Protein backbone atom coordinates (compact mmCIF):
# COMPACT_ATOMS: atom_id res chain seq x y z
CA UNK A 1 0.00 0.00 0.00
CA UNK A 2 2.44 2.66 1.15
CA UNK A 3 5.11 3.85 -1.25
CA UNK A 4 6.97 6.97 -0.06
CA UNK A 5 8.38 8.29 -3.33
CA UNK A 6 5.87 6.77 -5.75
CA UNK A 7 4.10 8.91 -8.34
CA UNK A 8 2.32 11.77 -6.60
CA UNK A 9 1.00 14.82 -8.41
CA UNK A 10 2.15 14.60 -12.05
CA UNK A 11 4.56 17.38 -12.91
CA UNK A 12 2.93 20.53 -14.28
CA UNK A 13 4.58 23.92 -14.77
CA UNK A 14 7.12 23.27 -12.03
CA UNK A 15 9.48 26.04 -13.13
CA UNK A 16 7.32 28.71 -14.79
CA UNK A 17 9.14 31.68 -16.27
CA UNK A 18 8.12 34.98 -17.81
CA UNK A 19 8.76 37.16 -20.87
CA UNK A 20 10.83 40.23 -20.13
CA UNK A 21 10.21 43.69 -21.59
CA UNK A 22 7.86 43.03 -24.51
CA UNK A 23 8.42 46.60 -25.72
CA UNK A 24 6.06 48.80 -27.70
CA UNK A 25 6.40 50.89 -30.88
CA UNK A 26 6.55 54.35 -29.34
CA UNK A 27 8.25 55.79 -32.41
CA UNK A 28 7.59 57.62 -35.67
CA UNK B 1 5.03 -1.02 -0.72
CA UNK B 2 3.42 0.09 -3.98
CA UNK B 3 5.20 0.60 -7.30
CA UNK B 4 8.65 2.06 -6.53
CA UNK B 5 9.68 5.18 -8.41
CA UNK B 6 6.30 5.64 -10.09
CA UNK B 7 6.55 9.44 -10.21
CA UNK B 8 6.22 10.83 -13.72
CA UNK B 9 7.78 14.29 -13.37
CA UNK B 10 7.52 15.74 -16.90
CA UNK B 11 9.72 18.73 -16.18
CA UNK B 12 9.04 20.21 -19.63
CA UNK B 13 7.33 23.39 -20.77
CA UNK B 14 5.87 24.34 -17.39
CA UNK B 15 6.76 27.99 -17.82
CA UNK B 16 6.37 29.26 -21.40
CA UNK B 17 3.02 30.99 -21.17
CA UNK B 18 2.71 34.44 -22.67
CA UNK B 19 5.21 34.21 -25.56
CA UNK B 20 6.46 36.96 -27.82
CA UNK B 21 9.52 39.21 -27.67
CA UNK B 22 8.69 42.25 -29.79
CA UNK B 23 10.14 45.14 -27.78
CA UNK B 24 8.80 47.33 -30.56
CA UNK B 25 11.46 50.05 -30.88
CA UNK B 26 10.10 53.55 -30.48
CA UNK B 27 11.37 56.98 -29.40
CA UNK B 28 12.44 59.17 -32.37
CA UNK C 1 -8.76 -0.26 -9.34
CA UNK C 2 -5.22 1.03 -9.77
CA UNK C 3 -4.31 4.70 -10.20
CA UNK C 4 -4.76 6.73 -13.41
CA UNK C 5 -1.66 8.87 -13.02
CA UNK C 6 -1.98 11.96 -15.20
CA UNK C 7 -4.60 11.96 -17.96
CA UNK C 8 -4.55 15.75 -18.20
CA UNK C 9 -2.56 18.85 -17.34
CA UNK C 10 -4.75 21.65 -15.95
CA UNK C 11 -3.94 25.20 -16.99
CA UNK C 12 -3.34 27.06 -20.24
CA UNK C 13 -0.89 29.46 -21.86
CA UNK D 1 4.73 7.28 5.76
CA UNK D 2 3.96 9.53 2.76
CA UNK D 3 6.90 11.92 2.22
CA UNK D 4 6.14 13.79 -1.00
CA UNK D 5 7.03 17.24 -2.32
CA UNK D 6 5.22 18.52 -5.38
CA UNK D 7 3.92 21.33 -7.56
CA UNK D 8 4.94 24.99 -7.40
Amino acid sequence: PGAPGSQGAPGLQGAPGAPGSQGAPGLQ
